[PDB]
């Protein structure tokens, strides 16, 4: 309804700012924008390259008493090149840092694919593939629980993991503290129920990432279905007087899921809070789920022939 609760009892806000793609000098005042209007959850990542400028924002909300620590909600993930086990616990700090906090809410494993460790991100090899490491994601997971020991963060989860892989991770041998929560893309045309049913079965919350099918997305083909644009979603928006962003956005939420739409537009982050006013009737609901087209707007074909690549399995 307005939070969703992890199974350490921590409140977990269900609408929060989402920051990939937000340029370093407009993230700043979006995540100031953003608490000014009541977000208390930003969504973060080292590889979005701008929690120094997200940090700047939170600092200045934070001193100038405008929310205080407990109120917040910060996730940030840990990246592909940082899942050997010894550098985790850097990566972690380097985004504590950068982010001029403390510690993190929720910190979470952030593809189940680790790269070969260096300082680029996407190490490629000479057929445009990228370049894989020799680590398993059950190994990272126990270094991600020795920063919830240290009271680094909060709570810790994963992204992007199939249900085989999350089945991974709590059939371990050892296993101190199990995934939170489990950030996958979710919005009509990929209405993942079989993944959602199986992590709520587990008691791992669902964060709805791409609500909008990411628009602005760098390898946007023209010839792509656009959810905003969608005639239908229009139609349904427009009975309900509310935009395709407004409703896309309360379909997650209606859903008991966590959502994280992104937007640096000061305007456009108003509209999207402009949300926890209106349900949607059941026969929506279930027209916005027959949009199911299993397509999926972050598929990373770059990635597919890595070992633990995500998406060849059902869910
Ligand atoms: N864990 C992962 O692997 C992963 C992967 C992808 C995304 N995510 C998270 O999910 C967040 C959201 O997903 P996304 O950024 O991929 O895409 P998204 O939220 O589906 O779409 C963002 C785009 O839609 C626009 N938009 C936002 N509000 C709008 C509104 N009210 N009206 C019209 N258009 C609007 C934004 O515009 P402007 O910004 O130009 O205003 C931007 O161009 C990301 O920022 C990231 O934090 C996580
Ligand atoms: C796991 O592989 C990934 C993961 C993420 C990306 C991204 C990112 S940062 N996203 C899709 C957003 C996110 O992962 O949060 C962009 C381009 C290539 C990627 C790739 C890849 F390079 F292979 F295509």
């Amino acid at each position: 309804a307005s939070h969703l609760v992890l199974y350490t009892g921590a409140k977990m806000p269900i609408l929060g700012l989402g920051t990939w793609k937000s340029p370093p000098g407009k993230v700043t005042e979006a995540v100031k924008v953003a608490i000014d209007l009541g977000y208390r959850h930003i969504d973060c990542a080292h590889v979005y390259q701008n929690e120094n400028e997200v940090g700047l924002g939170l600092q200045e909300k934070l001193q100038g008493q405008v929310v205080k620590r407990e109120d917040l909600f910060i996730v940030s993930k840990l990246w592909c090149t940082d899942h050997e086990k010894n550098l985790v616990k850097g990566a972690c700090q380097t985004t504590l840092r950068d982010l001029k906090l403390d510690y993190l809410d929720l910190y979470l494993i952030h593809w189940p694919t680790g790269f070969k460790p260096g300082k680029d991100p996407f190490p490629l090899d000479g057929d445009g593939n990228v370049v894989p490491d020799e680590s398993d994601f059950v190994e990272t997971w126990e270094a991600m629980e020795e920063l919830v020991d240290e009271g680094l963060v909060k709570a810790i989860g994963v992204s992007n993991f199939n249900h085989l892989q999350v089945e991974k991770i709590l059939n371990k041998p050892g296993l101190k503290y199990k995934p939170a929560v489990n950030q996958i893309e979710v919005h009509p045309y990929l209405t993942q129920e079989k993944l959602i049913e199986y992590c709520k079965s587990k008691g791992i919350v669902v964060t709805a990432y791409s609500p909008l099918g990411s628009p602005d997305r760098p390898w946007a083909k023209p010839e792509d279905p656009s959810l905003l644009e969608d005639p239908r979603i229009k139609a349904i928006a427009a009975k309900y007087n509310k935009t395709t962003a407004q409703v896309l956005i309360r379909f997650p939420m209606q859903r008991n899921l966590i959502v994280i739409p992104k937007s640096v537009t000061p305007e456009r982050i108003a509209e999207n809070f402009q949300v926890f006013d209106f349900e949607l009737s059941p026969e929506d609901m279930n027209t916005l789920l027959s949009y199911n087209r299993n397509w999926r707007v972050c598929a990373l074909m770059s990635c597919a022939s890595h070992k633990d690549y995500p998406f060849h399995e059902e869910y």
